[PDB]
């Protein structure tokens, strides 16, 4: 897997943002995690925590996986990094989202965050407490 540039046009939510990819507006949504709906509990301090990371980094970077690029509504499917750091990964270890969506091909990064889940699970945070 590789890592690909991108530029913050928009914050949405706890697990989806519109990035400038390839210089095409595009919204992507976080592979392998689900954060709670912004209406739901711990929604918007997903959608903050989310924002807040990728509104900060000086650089955005895109990591395809090797399965399906786009899901079924038009949404880039990907690994997003804000200075090297892993938004997907991060969310998980707070407890600001669960691993999910875990399908075949597309999961590359699947352990990874478990194990952040995992320790999340351990120190009660947010969702687990
Ligand atoms: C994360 C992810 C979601 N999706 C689809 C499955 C879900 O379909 P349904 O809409 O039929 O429930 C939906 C969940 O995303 P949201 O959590 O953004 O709603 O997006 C994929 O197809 N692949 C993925 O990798
Ligand atoms: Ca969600």
């Amino acid at each position: 897997l590789h890592k690909e540039p991108a530029t913050l046009i928009k914050a949405i939510d706890g697990d989806t943002t519109k990035l400038m990819y390839k210089g095409q507006p595009m919204t992507f949504r976080l592979l392998l995690v689900d954060t709670p709906e912004f209406n739901e509990k711990y929604g918007p301090e997903a959608s903050a925590f989310t924002k807040k990371m990728v509104e900060n980094a000086k650089k955005i970077e895109v990591e395809f996986d090797k399965g399906q690029r786009t899901d079924k509504y038009g949404r880039g499917l990907a690994y997003i990094y804000a200075d090297g750091k892993m938004v997907n990964e991060a969310l998980v270890r707070q407890g600001l989202a669960k691993v999910a969506y875990v399908y075949k091909g597309n999961n590359t990064h699947e352990q990874l965050l478990r194990k952040a889940e995992a320790q999340a699970k351990k120190e009660k945070l947010n969702i687990w407490s």
